[PDB]
């Protein structure tokens, strides 16, 4: 419980706590602590709340305007193409990705591009899945279902992909080779680029490797019904710069959240 209304030195000592017990780390916790001195509002724990939200959302023209005139958590376009390293629940986080947006009304396409799980995944979910046989090439397979959901008037391709990373072929060249196959089919696509994270493994390196190589739209962060505390979120869109999306909570196809993040700080922050 935060003291809002005793010194400002008092509030400052249990937000300090409040954050690191949160996991929100000491990087960004004294970031939040010095901002908040520096402001010399009377409400703190609407300042505070407007420096966390303020950190988990950095998306110039918005800069110069203010706000947001549009402001629900969609696609920009018909193409997401989904990165991540494995064992984080890449297939699976795609999987609750389907499930969600076909509940919304929309008309999804998988693409196996991880050359098992998710073609299974689409028969329960009656969602279709673009797959070859035995290794085929991943960029030639994801061209493939682009033009299958133009053809057949879908809403959504979700491409999966590779995440082993230390292989005989470099993981980040067979990501653009994908990205540039899929703006052959369509080139406003992908519009989204979302890399999937473990909340408890909310350790950030491998992923700017995936944002130099690809351009990172998102974040969706699973398995945040562990014992990683939610806090982490903060420190990955400190160091990514781009919006959590969706977080996991658990391991079937409901279990996926669009992203709060107001809703968040509000619960980051409650006695
Ligand atoms: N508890 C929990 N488990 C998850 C979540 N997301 C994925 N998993 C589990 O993580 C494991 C790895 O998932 P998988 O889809 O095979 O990961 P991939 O290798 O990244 O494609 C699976 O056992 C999933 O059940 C989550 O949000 N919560």
């Amino acid at each position: 419980a935060i003291p809002w209304g005793g010194n400002l030195e008092e509030v400052l000592e249990e937000l300090e706590m409040a954050l690191l017990a949160a996991d929100v780390g000491l990087s960004a916790t004294e970031e939040i602590l010095q901002e908040v001195r520096a402001s010399g509002r009377k409400d703190l724990k609407e300042a505070v709340k407007e420096k966390l939200v303020g950190m988990l959302e950095p998306d110039a023209t918005l800069r110069k305007l203010g706000f947001n005139p549009q402001k629900p958590v969609e696609p920009k376009g018909r193409v997401v193409l989904v990165v991540g390293v494995n064992g984080v629940g890449k297939t699976t986080t795609i999987a609750k990705l389907g499930r969600y947006y076909q509940n919304l009304g929309k008309k999804v396409m998988f693409c196996a591009g991880d050359t098992t799980q998710l073609s299974e995944w689409g028969k329960r979910l009656s969602i279709p899945v673009i797959q070859g046989p035995e290794g085929t090439d991943p960029a030639a397979l994801a061209y493939d279902a682009v033009q299958a959901m133009k053809a057949r008037g879908y809403d959504l391709l979700f491409v999966d992909t590779a995440g082993r990373l230390h292989t005989k072929h470099n993981l980040m060249e067979e990501l653009k080779k994908v990205k540039r196959a899929i703006a052959k089919a369509d080139p406003e696509e992908p519009k989204e680029v979302w890399l999937v994270l473990d909340a408890v493994t909310g350790q950030l390196e491998q992923a700017k490797k995936f944002h130099e190589a690809v351009g990172l739209t998102g974040v969706i962060v699973t398995k945040l019904d562990g014992t990683a505390k939610g806090g982490v979120l903060i420190p990955i869109v400190r160091t990514l710069k781009v919006p959590i999306k969706f977080v996991g909570v658990g391991e079937g196809p409901d279990d996926l959240q669009p992203f709060d993040p107001e809703a968040f700080v509000e619960a980051l922050l409650e006695d």
